[PDB]
């Protein structure tokens, strides 16, 4: 019918949940949002649960709780963040007010791990391989990413890699975004997101931040130094006349030699990396071409790289009172069906 609650007091948070959720304790000090481990007395797993801090304070916030649960409730992949419940403490639509998520625990977040060293070229191969599935599967659906950092990437003790998105909450985004998405100089496309993956490849590989930029106009000059400045055949696809006129006054930069830079790495990794770090959008590697690369030779498997069913974005479009996405956040409450144990 309805489960039995509990209530509690933690880091100056209230918390309502049913009692098949026991051991409730805070995780990430803050990075992850309002998170809780949990020990699942129905399953007897680990997971951890978020509750949405103010979700119908605003429209924008009204919105903003539709679209992460609307997102949730579509991913169903390995390499993807995934929704185990959704729940609230109200009775009913006019008592509606906070949203609780539930998703698997992981272990630790990559920018906890590269902060130690560098991983051997076996990881390497292991983790972006498990990025581009998760990858081919979002895009499958039209959905970009738009944040990929080392910190919204999750790995267990046996390196099983998901993407996440920790949103608003507190590594400079700036470091691992494409060029034409942080300008806006550019139709852009699902690829700024193979750009973040190479910059993260990079990074693994080296034990260093590749682009470290201090703002917008640094980012771009770092970028610039080893891709080298824009050719005429690029520039002919410039719509922002203050962005062609920002590029034509620098001085121009060559390519570098991508071998020359990551000296001492798998030929087939700086391979990727050239193919991936691409100024054109039109010319990046896909994630569904970059599984079939020699590189992921140990792991790819045509057969089990699956696409994701479509999903509906038209939301994204509409201009509603908070009561109305209110409303809408409810329905997808009561219609949530639980993953097959
Ligand atoms: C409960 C929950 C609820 C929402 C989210 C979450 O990713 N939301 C996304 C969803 C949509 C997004 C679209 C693009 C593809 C990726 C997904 C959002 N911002 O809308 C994560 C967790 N879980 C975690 O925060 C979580 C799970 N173990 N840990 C953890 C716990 C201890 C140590 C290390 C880690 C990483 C943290």
């Amino acid at each position: 019918e309805r489960p039995t609650f509990y209530r509690q007091e933690l880091n100056k948070t209230i918390w309502e949940v049913p009692e098949r959720y026991q051991n409730l304790s805070p995780v990430g000090s803050g990075a992850y949002g309002s998170v809780c481990a949990a020990f699942d007395t129905k399953t007897g797993h680990r997971v951890a649960v978020k509750k949405l801090s103010r979700p119908f304070q605003s429209i924008i916030h009204a919105k903003r709780t539709y679209r992460e649960l609307r997102l949730l409730k579509h991913m169903k992949h390995e390499n993807v963040i995934g929704l185990l419940d959704v729940f609230t403490p109200a009775r009913s639509l006019e008592e509606f007010n906070d949203v609780y998520l539930v998703t698997h625990l992981m272990g630790a977040d990559l920018n906890n791990i590269v902060k130690c060293q560098k991983l051997t070229d076996d990881h390497v191969q292991f983790l972006i391989y498990q990025i581009l599935r998760g990858l081919k599967y979002i895009h499958s659906a039209d959905i970009i990413h738009r944040d990929l950092k080392p910190s919204n990437l999750a790995v267990n003790e046996d390196c099983e890699l998901k993407i996440l998105d920790f949103g608003l909450a507190r590594v400079a985004t700036r470091w691992y975004r494409a060029p034409e998405i942080m300008l806006n100089w550019m139709h852009y496309n699902q690829t700024v997101d193979i750009w973040s993956v190479g910059c993260i490849m990079a990074e693994l590989l080296t034990g260093r931040t590749l682009f470290p930029g201090t703002d917008h106009i640094d980012q771009l000059k770092l970028i610039l130094r080893l891709v080298g400045t824009p050719g005429a055949e690029l520039l002919k696809k410039i719509s922002s006349e203050s962005a062609r006129n920002y590029i034509q006054s620098l001085a121009q930069m060559p390519k570098m030699n991508f071998a020359n830079v990551f000296i001492g790495a798998n030929p087939l990794a700086v391979d990727l990396l050239e193919k991936m770090l691409v100024l054109d959008s039109d010319k990046r590697i896909t994630a569904a071409q970059a599984l079939a690369h020699a590189y992921f030779a140990q792991y790819h498997d045509p057969d089990d790289e699956p696409v994701a069913d479509p999903y509906d974005q038209s939301f994204e479009s509409r201009d509603l009172l908070i009561d109305e996405w209110k409303s809408l956040t409810y329905d997808e409450v009561i219609s949530f069906v639980p993953p097959p144990l």
